[PDB]
């Protein structure tokens, strides 16, 4: 029919946000204001509160100020898979070790089994992040939720994308994914393709990748330029570099990006969205490659602008808010799924 749900699609999705009901604060709708790092000293940046007329992001979600721990909202959220078609949500995993995480993340996942989406986890830059702390949290995270039907696997493996994987020396990463790394997951029971993020340039990048033994990369960024992996006439040189050297690439695609409610001092990074024509030539892009999966920033980073969530029209007393202009709220859902086609023709 050409409506239903692609596997080699991921989205990166956040449950970060919070109520003052649910969960006793409107967490990230309010975040703390960013000092310019060239801005000198003394800065007193200040707070955005998250009020419904004030909220850390320069559009507005048609849910309002949701949280992420709430099963309704849930259930609309998978429904927008549904409608994007795409059938991976990649979760922010920060490593909380609270009772608050762990029943949100039972929560998303049953709500997406439901729909028959698929749930793979995005390893953050959690404290004191190390390969043996990420074995070990690699190993909790496929005991308690391996066997859940909404967990994810490509032939037979799990997947996790490693965000600021440069943070960890290729030497340290040689001896979890090696296969005769000291701490091998490589023919264990905890054995995942591991995507780390590609960022700089390929002299840099390729012994990198090569000698941490990651099985594929991915480019993260929303702003096209950003990085050299986050310059879209960079992904056929990648794709082929990739292809000759056995590892899986995963463009990341964006439909936009401004952060500079939180980060005034950014606003180099905005990326206009031209009612879709962004999101379209970056998409083209990636499927022009020649790849074999594609990750989309975001669902719903709202800080950063990224969002393909809806968004709404809405002028407050504090701020008049971005929205999707001439487009409808639900665009990037519906513009997401004629990509997903698209791709899959290419495939
Ligand atoms: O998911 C990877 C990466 C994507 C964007 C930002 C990163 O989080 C940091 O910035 C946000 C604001 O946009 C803060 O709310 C977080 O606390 C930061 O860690 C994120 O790691």
């Amino acid at each position: 029919l050409g409506t239903e749900l692609d596997y080699d699609t991921f989205c990166f999705y956040y449950d970060w946000y919070g109520s003052e009901a649910i969960d006793g604060q409107y967490r990230h709708w309010a975040h703390a204001i960013a000092p310019d790092p060239n801005g000198g000293s003394g800065q007193n940046p200040g707070t955005i509160p998250g009020t419904q007329e004030s909220i850390a992001s320069n559009f507005y979600p048609q849910l309002g100020r949701y949280s992420s721990s709430d099963p309704n909202i849930l259930t609309k959220h998978m429904d927008m898979f549904v409608m994007a078609r795409t059938g991976v949500l990649a979760l922010t995993w920060w490593n909380e070790q609270d009772e608050t995480e762990a029943k949100r993340i039972g929560l998303i996942l049953d709500a997406a089994d439901k729909k028959k989406i698929k749930v793979c986890f995005h390893l953050e830059p959690y404290p004191s992040r190390n390969v043996q702390n990420l074995r070990e949290n690699i190993v909790k995270l496929i005991t308690r939720y391996g066997n859940h039907p909404a967990f994810y696997r490509k032939d037979g493996k799990p997947l996790f994308f490693i965000y600021d994987s440069y943070l960890i020396e290729p030497s340290e990463w040689e001896k979890l994914l090696s296969p005769g790394g000291s701490i091998t997951i490589r023919n264990t029971a905890y054995d995942a393709l591991m995507i780390g993020l590609w960022t700089s340039s390929p002299t840099v990048q390729r012994p990198f990748i090569l000698n941490a033994h990651f099985d594929g990369f991915y480019t993260y960024f929303a702003a096209t330029g950003f990085t050299y992996g986050s310059t879209p006439t960079n992904w056929v040189s990648m794709q082929k570099w990739a292809k000759e050297n056995g590892k899986i690439f995963i463009p990341s695609v964006g439909p936009g990006y401004i952060d500079t409610r939180i980060r005034p001092w950014n606003g180099s990074v905005i990326r206009t969205r031209t009612d879709g024509q962004y999101y379209d030539a970056m998409y083209r892009k990636a499927i022009e490659a020649g790849v074999s999966a594609i990750s989309i920033t975001s669902f719903n980073q709202w800080h950063e602008g990224s969002q393909i969530e809806p968004a709404v029209p809405y002028t407050s007393s504090e701020f008049t808010y971005l929205d999707y202009e001439n487009r409808e709220p639900d665009y990037y859902l519906t513009r997401t799924a004629y990509w997903v086609g698209k791709f899959r023709e290419s495939k």
